[PDB]
């Protein structure tokens, strides 16, 4: 009888200085070049990594994609078989802003797409040791004790350390700021989803699709949607609104993930009335154990309850850069 909920793109480009202020490019005026189709034919579907409310990204062989002779592990972002056109019009609008971004190292990179002839598909690179969340959860124990054996996630058997740490919120910061370069705001930066792929390489990511959100307790209601509100900056709890400011108060909340070995935020502390009015009234987390004071320090400007005292990508970037540069022969 009526419409269910939609998919829709993450990932928001918006319109050049409103005024110090911000609006959403509606992706679908975005262009397309067609040099991304890929035959269909020539996908063969592995294992579902995920599967949300509205489809699932699996992991598949993509046979001559970029060498004639050459199969290639690719992920598959798919809705529902069921889905309609315009409900597939949303993958077709990720398509053009993730063609519209271009390629960084430290973003999951479109490969290709199948949005002729049957079910639209986008074909992104394959991130073969999953989401970081999961990866500092399996990993932890390796890092409290590195006598401890450590998990073995795919062909990945060693342990986690600091310099491991301090390279993913190198990582992250870099491709962070090559968004923002881009006029591109996440709003969704977490752990969940920046992935994991050779050589310990982080790859920031929308991976909602593969996610059912009703079942995520990350996400909690507030107003008719469900919203991932410990890593929101007050004034997107509030006011609703998304910036290049409040992406950077979530990467502030990601380095707490990160340096607390993927615990969740604010812990035991249920988004309620007085969870909203102490954040607002200055609150803020405590040093993970395992925070250099340095990169605290990050997180504390990160969470400046003003956003134009928060500091730019760029700007934690070359701070992180001199802290890494600095930790040489002190790790």
């Amino acid at each position: 009888y009526l419409q269910k909920p939609m998919y829709e793109v993450q990932w928001k480009v918006v319109e050049e200085i409103n005024g110090n202020n911000y609006v959403y490019i509606d992706p679908t005026q975005l262009p397309y070049d067609h040099k991304w189709e890929f035959p269909r034919n020539r996908l063969s579907f592995g294992k579902t990594l995920g599967a949300g409310a509205f489809g699932k990204v699996v992991e598949a062989t993509a046979y001559g994609l970029i060498k004639s002779d050459a199969a290639m592990t690719v992920a598959v972002k798919m809705l529902k078989p069921s889905a309609h056109l315009t409900e597939r019009e949303a993958l077709m609008s990720e398509l053009k802003v993730l063609s519209y971004l271009g390629n960084h190292m430290n973003i999951v990179n479109l490969l290709g797409a199948c949005t002729i002839g049957g079910p639209t598909l986008v074909i992104t690179e394959y991130c073969c040791y999953g989401d970081l969340l999961n990866f500092l959860r399996r990993k932890r124990d390796s890092f409290i004790c590195s006598k401890t054996s450590p998990a073995i996630m795919e062909d990945d058997e060693l342990a986690l350390d600091l310099e491991d740490l301090l390279s993913f919120s190198y990582q992250v910061a870099k491709g962070m700021a090559f968004l923002a370069s881009k006029n591109c705001i996440h709003r969704d930066l977490a752990a969940r989803n920046i992935l994991l792929t050779h050589g310990r390489i982080t790859k920031i990511c929308d991976f909602g699709l593969a996610r059912d959100i009703k079942n995520d307790s990350n996400y909690v209601v507030k107003g008719n949607a469900r919203l991932p509100v410990k890593w929101m900056a007050p004034e997107s709890i509030f006011n609703c609104v998304y910036t290049f400011e409040s992406d950077v108060w979530s990467y502030g909340i990601f380095l707490w993930e990160l340096f607390s070995l993927g615990s969740s935020p604010y812990p035991g502390m249920p988004v309620d009335s007085k969870f909203y009015k102490m954040i607002k009234e200055g609150f803020r987390m405590l040093s993970p154990e395992h925070a250099p004071a340095e990169m605290y320090d990050i997180m504390k400007t990160c969470w400046d309850a003003d956003p134009l005292k928060r500091p730019t990508f760029k700007q934690i970037v070359q701070l992180i850069e001199k802290q890494i540069s600095e930790s040489t022969n002190h790790i």
